[PDB]
């Protein structure tokens, strides 16, 4: 009877996993992981100390909280400890992680809290309605809730582009800031084109190491000319397909997941025609793993990401090493070499 | 480095975790988890047996289909082993587990599938986009979505008043009949009112254990009125605090978690003065530990019913044992006892 006790109790769990997300999405919102950051490593906050802090009017405001908390706590955000009442009970005290820490909006900026935004904005959440369809149908699931694509989408909706834009840069800021303790690759050259660079912050992170270097942010016309400027950065509207600016090096994070074989190809010419003989192109991307059951947190990193890709854009998908060498290979490339990994971001 | 490593890749996991109920979701109704059960323990499938089993007509589905399997196996729903193609490669089968029985639409009816489907219809799932807005503001996220409460709605909407319905009948189906091999408590008495017995399912099982008994089904009109008929069971349409029906003990299973202590003391009072004196209520529900930090199924499962709770309905929440035993204080009860557990349900 264990057993049996075992598995429905996961599968009631599962069934009411839309929770996790959506607490979490609120408690971003709410400014309690960025309140609870601010207190910093084991100065633990009451469900009361937290509505105090933040301000806030509602009276019912801290038993609201405390459900929240535990929700953060029970997933890891946040850690937990007792405190005695006067009449014998027990009030439970909530502290930091290094959990909350990607979670909090850096003054740095960088974060993984966007990210979290990104996906359950009321836009992209809508695509999971069209799967079911997608399949039996054909066609991509995005599309068929829209009528065009997400990056046609983002170009008509500038709340939504300011959604995406900074949940990518997010993630790349804290993801580059680890890669460039261990990668030699950019120490030698002379500039460096970032194809799909979105608002820049890889290439930030990248000249603020490496000054004298020339960064350009080659990105799609609506996504840069809304984007900040670094000094050594210069941004560049146009299409990866169109052309690719020339370059000493082509970077590109985050995008070959997103396009089939067949457009990662004509990606990779273009790239192919911008540099000189004997130059590389540089990847940064998740990889599938070769056998796919393992439960840890970067297979189902890896795996969110592939039925993110399978939901919002065609043919976009996560790849094994041996599928990025194959694309390397088809696109005349001669060196494939999987260099470092920071963050489940690997290098080739 | 490690530890960053670890807490950041949870970070984005946690990011990206919509993917897990969407996919379940579109797993379930494409008939993939049925599928499967069909096959059975240790019948292994690949991607394109499962197309084929199902008849899909998109030339496209295997592949997706694949990745949808992927997604199941991370987290534990399917089980995987690999199978040799002839040029070297590996292709991944898929197969049965007891988990993948408990989301199975079991031609008994019981199933835990239906839950899921109901917390990711489109009517709840706008109650999450309110919540932010009900802890800065005061208010209920569900009505603050629809100026109704849930039960309003459900009157108000045939087609989501099936879903809400049918996902508590395939839960307390799977429930009381794993409740009923270790409960003596109905053997020996006449009648039993199930307050909020919903479609009936619940005493379905348990007069078809023991006849004779009379049951008595007793909930709203909108839902007494679309339930079908087990002989042993009447369906009684009415509100609860307006009376309960008279009876040889009272039943709740699934109510006071959804009304706030106020609320339960009046339903209590008139299950008080339904029942002759030395008579027992008898309630079904989840209890919260006193601790709140765990990470295994079954704390996550009833901390997910918590935060449903603050979403969809005023008052409702889960409740401590301590909790519960105050509620039957308050309500002149004089006896207070925690009897069993089945798949995270106590009896009380
Ligand atoms: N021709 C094109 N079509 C679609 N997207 C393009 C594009 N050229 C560039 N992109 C961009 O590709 C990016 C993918 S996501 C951004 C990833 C970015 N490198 C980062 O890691 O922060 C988007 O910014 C999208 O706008
Ligand atoms: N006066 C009332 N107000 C609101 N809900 C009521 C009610 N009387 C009965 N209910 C019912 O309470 C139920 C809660 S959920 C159903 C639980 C059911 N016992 C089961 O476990 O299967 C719903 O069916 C709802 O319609
Ligand atoms: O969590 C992610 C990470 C990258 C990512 C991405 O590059 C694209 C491109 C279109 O939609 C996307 C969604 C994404 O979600
Ligand atoms: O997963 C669940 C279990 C029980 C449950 C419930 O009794 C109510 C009453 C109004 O909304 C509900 C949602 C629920 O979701």
């Amino acid at each position: 009877p264990s057993q049996d006790e075992e598995a429905c109790v996961l599968a009631i769990q599962l069934a009411t996993s839309t929770v996790l997300p959506m607490i979490l999405k609120s408690a971003i919102e709410l400014d309690i992981l960025n309140t609870i950051s601010k207190a910093g490593p084991g100065n633990y906050l009451s469900p009361s100390d937290l509505a105090s802090k933040l301000l806030m009017s509602n009276p019912h405001a801290p038993i609201m909280l405390e459900r929240i908390l535990r929700v953060l706590a029970t997933y890891k955000v946040l850690g937990c400890k007792p405190s005695e009442l006067s009449d014998g009970e027990v009030e439970w005290l909530y502290c930091w992680t290094p959990v909350c820490k990607f979670l909090s909006n850096n003054e740095d900026g960088a974060s993984i809290a966007p990210l979290l935004l990104v996906h359950q904005d009321q836009v992209p959440m809508k695509s999971w309605y069209h799967l079911t369809d997608a399949i039996l149908d054909g066609g991509t699931a995005f599309n068929k809730a829209y009528g065009m694509n997400i990056f046609d989408y983002a170009s008509q909706d500038p709340q939504f582009n300011k959604v995406f834009n900074r949940s990518m840069a997010g993630h790349s800021t804290i993801t580059m800031k680890k890669i460039l303790e261990t990668y030699n690759g950019f120490e030698g050259l002379k500039s460096i084109v970032d194809v799909g660079g979105g608002s820049g912050a890889t290439l930030n992170m990248i000249i603020s190491k490496y000054p004298t270097i020339k960064g350009i942010n080659f990105d799609l016309p609506h996504v840069v000319g809304d984007s900040p400027i670094h000094p050594g950065v210069e941004h560049v509207g146009g299409d990866m397909f169109a052309s690719v600016p020339k370059g000493d090096a082509i970077f590109l994070k985050w995008i070959f997941h997103s396009w089939s074989d067949e457009d990662c190809l004509r990606i990779l010419k273009n790239c192919y025609e911008a540099l000189a003989d004997n130059k590389k192109v540089i990847v940064a991307e998740f990889i599938i793993p070769e056998v796919p059951g393992g439960s840890d947190d970067a297979t189902k990193s890896v795996v969110h990401l592939d039925a993110v890709m399978l939901a919002y854009v065609p043919g976009g998908k996560e790849r094994t090493e041996k599928e990025f060498e194959a694309l390397a290979t088809s696109a005349g490339f001669k060196s494939f070499r999987k260099v470092c990994c920071a963050f489940n971001t690997w290098i080739m």
